[PDB]
């Protein structure tokens, strides 16, 4: 039983590796009957078990104990469900056909598409992008658009072609020559193109590709170049993603994104379907108010307000069933009326062409509120954390977790809610459809029960003080969601539990009042032991992180932002080397750093540096030493804050891109004479100066300096003028693309040099500036412009 | 335990039986899925594994112990991975359609191949062959062919046919009557040729067939014989192999191959490609650096370029992800922006229809730097030594090398370097896009590693004193890679550890210094039993190879050439009986021989002999005894070498096929008067006397005395005129081919009468005869030519 410790924990390390990927194939089947869908359900809990005591292996009796009792599970249930498989033996298209009384008001887009249909030959060959959701309007505007007489009069030849997620390019192009009146030839696919080739001389055509997906997309291109060009032809193809509308690259502006429906219109499209025998018009009106609550509560989307017009459809229209769907709402949806419409289904194919570690990064939006405005920043870090992402090939942390979230957005699936000058994004949300589709998938496999016992992870929402969550020992993560305000009021024992749990990787604790402060509250966190991430942002008691934190050897990141009262950071936050992302911004009292900040080389985001003073912290010498970092944020208080040979800190940082520095409580004028030699490398994509109390240009900012900066924000501050390098006009100029002013009355400059000195500019973003008053926006002053140029 | 130890012996004889034989049908199966080739992967280690243990039956409980346990775990595994396989229920093309704007120069091989298909009536069928590796420009040249309007002029049914990989004759005879026009008729085959032949008198018919391999090729001469001939009609084979175009046997000269791209034509090509949307050109300056980087690191190939552009379409064209790009290359390319371009696919279908020691032996190449030129020699040695070469019906040891050398430089994997007078290949090289795909497969199975524990064979870079390999006890191989002139700086302790591992058929060591002398080092290879081949080739410690060489009893071959000092050969090559090749060229400082060369029988290659004296080492009496051999190396230096009833031993050598003569330290004209005698057989295909300090012929270069004679070269020499004999122009001529004289400063001889007497030569290449000025090369004295004949 001991002898053989090392042998009956390889073969577990075998059998997971097998069966999980047998879940990679078991989800690309299509017609899963029940039993299969089963021991999926329960297999995928049996991976979690595995694979959560497997990390044990790193007396060698209990352990054995554990082994033997999993492996004799686990061959007990292949045996077991075996035989049921030895017993038994083992479409969505379009069309141009629609009914043009149903549609409720299109005619705005519909013009803006014709006038853009008007200009086809100025191009070679004018192609156009229908980008939304599912189930928005895309077929049906396609379908208004050329059906309409004058398109007929403008393009002789009109083809539909319905581009399924299954497909092959055989069925494509003979279909294309069936729209084209050739008779369906059995054939093969060379002189399919030469045919396609052949019938499109001289005629102005128009085909529309509907359903287009990012999935062996390939044939796009063994096509493109069969449509004869200089015709005036034009294709339109309707899709679900923003990546197949650059990778046919229509254009950033041909693209169209229809909108969610205004309550007016809905209202008078469910009154047109579920009131459909008195001629679209409600009859009765106790009805108006349990009606309106519910086309209003469905939010925009005419494909759920059709589904429940078609289920109260088939009703007698008395007032209780009508009152009870508008509060039981999602239950019957997820029915759909016993599987006639599928509102599930029409979203579950989005859901299910994700990669796998998007399939798990999209689970984690099924742990939030109603209608929550989620930061960018918390989902990606957690992402991080628990291990969604992989990296190997430079793209470590945090550009990873920037295009898996923006994987996630070209497909749809979470919507954007703010955006900066610089095109990045801070705040996200989802639609509700989505949301309980992840919920109902998060139903299975037990990543977010949230009623019962079996849970993996947690989210904590508002004033649980005295409401008692339950928390079981599984519990690999545990969040806390607000909903862009409040403040989970929290007590002592919940967070006592909190590491009670062995397996949590992921803590994050983002708006919370404790009771005692958090240095006896965390004491135990050496029971922690493979915690990935913690973002204490945004608490009342912390004063100092405990002091039990030398045997936490993985801790991935360490979040600590807007937290004003935090004095001392250990010095256990050298030793442990695995460190990616440190970020205390705007955290005010704070004795500026530990040591060996240089020791640490693998971390990738240091804001809020603060560097220390001659005999104190850490000064910018050992900022050499950090290789690998790309995001780097400054504050400075006083002069010597910085060391002479220590100004030329800043040029060896190779893969460097963006600069913040914080001169918020300057002191003296040494400060302002000893930045002036701190140079950024000649890379760097973004530079935020905020309050910089210099009154000249800080005599780096200049064309030779850093000739590809693109990106670049000034904020408050006491800067008078630019200096003559500022502009450099010989034959140097700035490459810049975006620029902000936020808060500047002391500076003056011109629009006009502004325009011979930076020839690549888009927006100029100034908001208080109540003295330049020559720029083109509409009040350089009080309020603010962006300056959209065309 | 002990009793069953055969029975547990032959179980396992019988299994890894089995399960090889799995292993040569798994790879012949479409549709893996992710099981599939897990269990592959592992099966393969544990075949490895098994052999690896297999050996050790030639206490007998210990052994029973390692029976017993591999024999427990591979049915463990099996019936680990049964279920899972219980659960789950079970196209490339071509067109003439193409864009003509982004084909970038190809002018010049489009006007030599339409003049070439302007002379198509002067043979019955002109067929050509368009020969290349993968995505090189063969379809594209086709295209841009064919699609041209004075071919369309001359030819009036043009006919392109897509032959893939997977085939069968019946759609390719019906696609043939498709493109003729006829209607697609469901029919069987003998009418479809009927058709064919009837739809083609008359016409002046050009056929394009493309992708053509060599499997199942006799499909080709079952319509080769349905074509009209004499009507000056044209077949273009567009293919990756020089086999199929022997096969069709187009001509040797109406082949073309296309050649990789120019850095300024493969710039525009980039430029075209991802700046596509501001009309393919530069929009902004500090790409260009970078840009340029990425394509002189592509090297040439369209396929890579093309794919790099698509896949920077999609980016937003800020400097640091084509920064990144341009030094981590690979690890996208090999994503294929998540499987949609697939250049990987298109080289590794090349790959996959190779024989499967063929796919062993290209697996080699995943060992060598960047753009070293790896010689033929220790390659073919190496295939020979770790078995992945067998022999039976007398193809035994070096043709079954050349062969195999040849059949991968004609799937155009393995790419020639320089090649001699004879024809004869010496170095070659790979593309690299060929051998990171090599390095990929070596990333799954064991054999090349190359970081962490587990490989079954290593090979050193230069100068690993101080790095200090890993090295575990799998290790059936160490090679020494060098980058054509670098030698590996190693310490003693490294090639201490080389005779630890048990199980190491390969042991070559090239160009290395050690630090201790060679015979202690290894003074424990008593170790090494298994062991198949030793070049210790060029090392500066050896002077006597370690006397523990007694139970060496495999040593199918022994390489030790130009080491100048090995003064004593021991008696121990004598017994041993199983060897191929003995290889001492040029080693200066040697005594000559052992006594018993001719014992031992089975050896092909012998080179450098050095005939001993009378009471010294062997004579060439013992060289009647070697009826095997094919290569033969002497080298002379005073009379007393050879004896004079010896003097008729060369000629009972029936398979001999070349002899190399080095009188390079002579020292009387005895040696002169007693070479005259040595008679070489009447079969005897290339010969090279190279230093030869006589001044007239040898008297039996004649063609009577080896009338097939085709390659001779003749270098350094004190040669002054030939006999009488050398002409002997009765009837009799050489039938001589290739010819070569290289440093000749005392040799007088005429042209028109070499042409009179030597009715059949191609090449004569000479470079040092300051005396002859005849000759039809542009200076025979100091420069050299090579006279290509028409
Ligand atoms: N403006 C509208 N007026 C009335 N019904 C509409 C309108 N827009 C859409 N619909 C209805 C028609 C269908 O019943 C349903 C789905 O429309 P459809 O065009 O298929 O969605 P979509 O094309 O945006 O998504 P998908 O790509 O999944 O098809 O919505
Ligand atoms: N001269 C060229 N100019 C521009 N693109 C080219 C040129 N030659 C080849 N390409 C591009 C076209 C394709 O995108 C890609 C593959 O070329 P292609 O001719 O299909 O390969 P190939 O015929 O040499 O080999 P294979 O048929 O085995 O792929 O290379």
């Amino acid at each position: 039983t001991v002898s053989d410790y090392r042998k009956q924990l390889e073969d577990l390390q075998s059998e997971l590796k097998y069966m999980q990927s047998f879940l990679k194939d078991a989800e690309r089947q299509k017609r899963t009957n029940e039993t299969l869908r089963t021991l999926v359900a329960d297999l995928r809990e049996l991976v979690y078990e595995a694979e959560d005591i497997l990390v044990d292996c790193q007396l060698q009796y209990k352990k054995s104990k554990r082994l033997q009792e999993i492996n004799e599970r686990i061959t007990k249930i292949k045996s077991q469900v075996e035989p049921y498989f030895e017993f038994i033996t083992p479409d969505r298209w379009s069309s141009p056909v629609y009914d043009h009384t149903q549609v409720v008001g299109l005619e705005g887009d519909k013009r803006k598409i014709k006038e853009w249909l008007f200009r086809s030959n100025d191009s070679q060959l004018l192609i156009m992008a229908f980008v939304g959701m599912g189930g928005l309007g895309k077929t049906t505007i396609a379908q208004e658009v050329f059906n309409d007489k004058e398109i007929e009069h403008r393009f002789e030849r009109r083809i539909w072609v319905s581009v399924s997620q299954t497909f092959t390019e055989e069925q494509i192009m003979r279909s294309i020559l069936r729209n084209l009146g050739d008779a369906s030839v059995g054939d093969d696919i060379g002189t399919l193109l030469r045919k396609i080739q052949q019938y499109l001389l001289g005629k102005r055509y128009l085909i529309v590709m509907d359903d287009v997906w990012d999935k062996n997309l390939s044939w796009w291109d063994k096509i493109y170049q069969g449509l004869p060009r200089g015709q005036g032809g034009s294709v339109i193809v309707t899709t679900r993603s923003e990546s197949v509308a650059k990778r046919v690259q229509a254009r950033d502006d041909k693209t169209h994104r229809p909108e969610l429906l205004s309550p007016d219109n809905s209202w008078l499209l469910f009154c047109n379907v579920a009131f459909a025998a008195n001629d679209g018009t409600c009859e009765r009106p106790e009805l108006e108010d349990v009606g309106k609550e519910i086309v209003t509560k469905c939010k925009g989307l005419p494909l759920t307000i059709k589904a429940v017009g078609g289920l109260l459809l088939c009703k007698d229209h008395v007032y209780h069933e009508w009152r009870r769907i508008a509060e039981h709402f999602q239950d019957e949806l997820r029915g759909n009326t016993s599987e006639t419409d599928n509102v599930m289904s029409s979203l579950q194919l989005s859901y299910d062409e994700l990669p796998s570690h998007l399939k798990s990064c999209i689970l984690t939006l099924s742990l939030y509120p109603e209608d929550c405005v989620i930061p960018k920043q918390q989902l990606v870090h957690g992402w991080i954390g628990e291990g969604f992402v992989m990296w190997r090939n430079g793209r470590s942390a945090t550009e990873s977790g920037e295009d898996c979230f923006s994987g996630l957005t070209n497909r749809c699936l979470i919507e954007v809610v703010d955006k900066t000058y610089s095109g990045t994004i801070i705040t996200c949300k989802i639609h509700d459809m989505v949301r309980d589709l992840v919920i109902d998938i998060a139903k299975k496999d037990s990543f977010s029960n949230p009623e019962g016992l079996n849970c993996r992870h947690l989210g904590i929402s508002g004033n649980f003080d005295e409401k008692q969550i339950k928390v079981n020992h599984k519990l690999r993560g545990v969040v806390s969601t607000t909903k862009t305000g409040e403040v989970n009021k929290l007590n002592s024992d919940l967070a006592k539990k909190f590491t009670d749990c062995k397996y949590l990787r992921v803590l994050d604790i983002s708006k919370s009042i404790f009771d005692a402060p958090l240095s006896e509250i965390l004491d135990e966190i050496a029971s922690l032991q493979h915690l990935a991430c913690l973002s204490l942002s945004n608490t009342h008691p912390l004063i100092q992180f405990p002091r039990s934190m030398e045997d936490l050897h993985n801790l991935q990141i360490l979040d600590a932002s807007y937290c004003q009262n935090l004095k001392q950071l250990q010095p256990c936050i050298v030793l442990f080397k695995k460190l990616l992302v440190l970020d205390m911004t705007n955290c005010g009292s704070l004795e500026c750093f530990p040591k060996g900040i240089g020791s640490l080389v693998k971390l990738e985001v240091l804001l809020g540096f603060k560097p220390a003073r001659s005999n104190n912290g850490c000064k910018l010498s050992e900022v050499k030493n950090l290789t690998n970092l790309r995001k780097l944020g400054l504050s400075l208080t006083r002069g010597d804050q910085i060391e002479e040979e220590e100004l030329d800190s800043l040029i060896n940082l190779s893969k460097l891109m963006s600069i913040s520095i914080n001169c918020y409580d300057s002191y003296g004028d040494d400060l302002i004479t000893k930045i002036d030699a701190l140079t950024p490398p000649h890379q760097l994509h973004e530079l935020s100066l905020q309050f910089y109390p210099g009154k000249s240009s800080p005599s780096w900012l200049s064309p030779h300096k850093l000739p590809m900066l693109r990106y670049m924000s000034i904020c408050s501050g006491n800067l008078v003028k630019m200096q003559e390098p500022f502009w450099g006009n010989e034959n140097t100029h700035w490459r810049i693309e975006g620029l902000m002013l936020s808060s500047l009355s002391d500076l003056d400059m011109d629009w006009e040099v502004l325009q011979q000195s930076m020839p690549y500019l888009r927006t100029v973003t100034a908001n208080w500036c109540p003295e330049l008053e020559s720029f083109a926006i509409e009040d350089v002053g009080f309020r603010g412009g962006v300056w959209m140029k065309t």
